[PDB]
């Protein structure tokens, strides 16, 4: 039994243009959840006032994002005229497992340095996903579509991976299977690394039509986690990404770490009462399982990120599950909460978007707030219980070795479809330098520069990191076909330039830009004297001479910057996308 | 290392009511494949040869079940209006599952015993989303999730549920993590299986835009006229454990899943084209866990899919994994079910499987048919595989160079590019135990009616000898433990398996309550339960009344409904199980109000 590394993560959730700003909404509470866009469908087509007609509900609004409809075709070698018959599910997926990479920080060169195996050594895709709208096209119009295996398939064909990809179905925690069958198929060793994830949208008004006569959402429309106007709760719109492989490997090949996926667990309701009833009693058979392959007490944990539905039978029920497992062996206080408060209840990434939370709580060091919680139902008679609810913002402390000890966290997703399932994370303890970036085209350059810079700008990272900043960019970045380059020893000489391009085009001897001449490609490769000259080129340092030649295509071997040992990887902002539409 | 074993097993395929009859077309080349029914959609419609038009398609027959639309809602605790919100998909997988449990001879009654069993079935949710409309429902038809996640809620089962998807081989990769998640030992046992159903034409509208299909409509498996593939319909579904425990509570075995494997085909030039580097990649793998040359390996179920590019490539990809070891002739025989049936898009390595095993239990290879003439680049004359033209006698390969067992492989690979290969072995009935002279046989339904047909069904196998005199205490054993005690019911006395048949046409036939004839009902004797049940002296009584063995008084008690532990005396070691027909299902139709 071998712990599994999470070393990149990435997602689009509301309000939310990357983990970034989400953490934002989630620090300061924010409600993202928000009216029904114009673009959808006629806001004003049908709706009902409580439990009347057959044909509408009284769906009020929901969890959206701006960024929907659009797709960077061309990128990934995908023409446009088969870009108009496409998923927005499978699209979303792609654009964040890519953003997933290179925030992990490997490149799609990834493949042949693992192993002289065949093509592309072997990497797993787990998603898990539910009805595509799409579908739903003109079925009066001929459509010029379905598939849920088509998300997991396209990301390893197009990034050539030799791992399993497949399209996984449980009601709710569909993402937290992903997660658990990923960790799964990396113990036993069948494959060397997994993109587990979740993808969800709001497409068509039959998600809106179903939800509603089988009464799941609420009148005034919101996520109440354990609230007292506890009635029915909202969809919102959601996709994620994260990156998975083994502590042992993620030790040598130095690697990023977010966290450590110590424990999995998943099962089925056996029979209840009635069909989209929880049993309380097969809750704590996961979450005991959960901490049996773990083997870290219950009086570890610290945080639950609970699947808090929100509904009269559900929050209530949870609670009483979660109570009868950590009641066996203990009587510290744990604190819940819900991701799916300040969001909305993603379908299929709410396993996912509070994997995201967990992990942005514990990067900061903070306890996010569960929002609406301000009165809660009578039910939670907190009975002698260790569990409270998480009101606020506030600082998260570790526990002591005392009461005679790391950070532990809890991750639940139930399905109405019964399938319950629980994770449990724990939290992992001059020279010149050359910055390289690279591109696709023209425009693309100083955007991806722009963004780098109002990173450095909020100042997310200090000096003493400028040698893994610059070896990520190196290493772990695709080498596109336009390019740039700089150098620096510096604090301040990074944003000097930074702020140079975007003010203009204007040359100081600071910039180096090229593509294109192909003489040399040829040239260079298939030799082993000119090998030595790069060799000996790293001997004396001098930078600026190199990196004409880098712009301008030389490709390079570049582990031979070498200290003893590579420094390990960073954080740095994925390449950002077109804005192209798509659609019809 | 754990083998798992396969003990039970059923399926529903192009015209075939159950495998019994599904073994009767492969064994006799049937072509399964037919016109389209005209319950369906009008199909004077949307007919045209190749064309520019706006679309329409050429793709127009394939195979098909005789009502997909039919349920018996009430006996599983489901109401006939919220039978009425259904899927196809779902109701076809629930009786085939209770199918599977029954033919493997377990019931319900699993979860009494031990204190979770894992459903994975790979789905490919298609239609009533559409029918729904101008004017359906999210997890009434709305998920794919539902399909397993009933199954598991209305019988019980605390193991993992869940609907996976890859194009082609989703019903394998269910098979493939069914199998994983037993060797971990996560989950005691599981229901693997696909589902695949042919209900809107957008499944044949967007089969034809990408021209996947061939212009004659068939399935030539490796044949001359290599254009494209039909989609016949299925469902299928097997039951999966240990052989570890296989053994200790004695169960009925059809097969060894001995080895396992999947993979993506990486970048290849195309989308929907296969790798064949990446196909023995697979199969390498799939030998590798298992531990047995591919010089053991007798016969290859591959994924014909009979593209001019597909079965080439196939052909390769084995040749590479075949020949790290030495080549020979007629080594390996190489056929398709999917000639046979359609392509069960789905149901496409369970439909497979099945043949395979059908292989196994009558001891010979059936045709892959259409493949009259091989197409030119089948040049296999430095292979070690060969077509399987006819049926033949399976027979073993030798061992005395210095008996090896049946070992064959199953394939199947997506045009959503994952590939996936599992490794079959037969079980050998290793040697080298008293019921009383005279045996119950019990036999129980829900109502009236339905006691007329399940006899009959016993009847016609036993008309058809399905086997001899030697088993009567294994037959007796299974419809007494392994099946459900359910409201109406009867039972009978015998010796033999002679005066079986003398009873079962006396149902069928006129009126007779001549020979000894039990019936009775749970529902008319109240106050007997609370009795039985709760007190330690009638549980010696029902004990002493195995001492003395007097049959026909007892048999009265228990259609009047005694529950009684039949662990009876049974020596202390209870003889194993036996594949005994299922519960017949209801003919009530669903679809559109």
């Amino acid at each position: 039994r071998e712990d599994i590394a999470i070393i990149g993560i990435s997602g689009r959730y509301p309000q939310a243009e990357n983990l970034q700003e989400f953490w934002k909404n989630l620090s300061e509470g924010t409600d993202c959840i928000t009216e029904i866009p114009n673009d959808r469908w006629d806001h004003s087509l049908y709706y009902d006032a409580d439990k009347d007609k057959e044909g509408k509900t009284y769906g009020k609004w929901g969890g959206f994002l701006k960024d929907v409809d659009k797709f960077d075709p061309q990128f990934f070698s995908i023409s446009p005229r088969d870009a108009k018959l496409m998923d927005p599910q499978e699209r979303l997926f792609l654009q964040c497992v890519y953003e997933t990479m290179e925030d992990a920080g490997y490149t799609r060169k990834k493949l042949t340095e693992k192993s002289g195996d065949l093509l592309g050594a072997n990497v797993g895709v787990y998603v898990g996903v539910m009805y595509e709208e799409y579908q739903l096209y003109g079925a009066e119009e001929q459509a010029r579509t379905g598939n849920p295996s088509s998300i997991a398939n396209r990301a390893s064909y197009v990034f050539g991976f030799n791992g399993p990809s497949m399209a996984l179905d449980t009601m709710c925690s569909s993402s937290l299977t992903a997660i658990h069958l990923a960790c799964q198929s990396l113990r036993n060793g069948e494959c060397e690394a997994a993109f587990a994830g979740g993808v969800n949208v709001s497409v068509h008004p039959n998600k809106y039509l179903m939800l509603g006569q089988n009464r799941f959402l609420s009148s005034k429309g919101r996520c109440e986690s354990f609230g007292e106007g506890g009635d029915g709760y909202v969809p919102g719109e959601g996709v994620g990404a994260v990156l998975l492989k083994p502590l042992s490997k993620a030790k040598a090949d130095g690697d990023h770490i977010y966290g450590l996926i110590k424990g999995t667990a998943v099962n089925h309701d056996g029979k209840t009462n009635g069909y989209s009833v929880p049993n309380p009693n097969a809750q704590a058979a996961v979450i005991k399982q959960a901490l049996k392959d773990a083997g870290t007490d219950p009086r570890a944990v610290s945080y639950i990120e609970a699947h808090g539905t929100g509904t009269s039978l559900g929050d209530p029920i949870e609670i009483t599950g979660l109570t009868k497992a950590f009641s066996e062996q203990t009587q510290q206080f744990c604190a819940i909460g819900s991701a799916k408060s300040n969001i909305g209840h993603c379908e299929s990434a709410a396993g996912i978007a509070g994997l995201t939370k967990v992990l942005l709580q514990m990067k900061h060091k903070q306890l996010a707030p569960s929002l609406h919680s301000r009165t809660l139902n009578p039910n939670i008679d907190f009975l002698a219980t260790p569990f409270k609810v998480q009101q606020t913002l506030e600082e998260w402390k570790r526990p002591v070795i005392n009461e005679n000890l790391p950070r532990t966290a809890g991750l639940s997703s139930f399905g109405a479809g019964g399938v319950n399932a629980h994770i449990v994370i724990e939290e992992y303890s001059p020279h010149p330098s050359m910055i390289v970036l690279s591109a696709k085209n023209e425009q693309r350059l100083q955007k991806r520069a722009k963004r780098l810079l109002d990173a450095l700008r909020s100042g997310r990272y200090r000096e003493a990191d400028l040698s893994r900043i610059a070896y990520t960019l190196q290493v772990g970045r695709e080498p596109m076909e336009e390019r740039l380059g700089m150098i620096v020893s510096n604090l301040r000489e990074l944003e000097e330039k930074l702020d140079e391009f975007t003010g203009g085009k204007e040359s100081i001897d600071q910039l180096y830009r090229g593509q294109q001449n192909k003489d040399t490609m040829a040239l260079f490769t298939a030799d082993e004297d000119m090998e030595k000259t790069i060799e000996a080129w790293l001997e004396k340092g001098k930078a600026a001479k190199v990196l004409e030649l880098w712009v301008k295509g030389l490709p390079l071997n570049w582990d031979k910057l070498y200290q003893m040992g590579r420094p390990q990887k960073i954080s740095l902002p994925a390449y950002p996308f077109a804005k192209d539409r798509y659609w019809i």
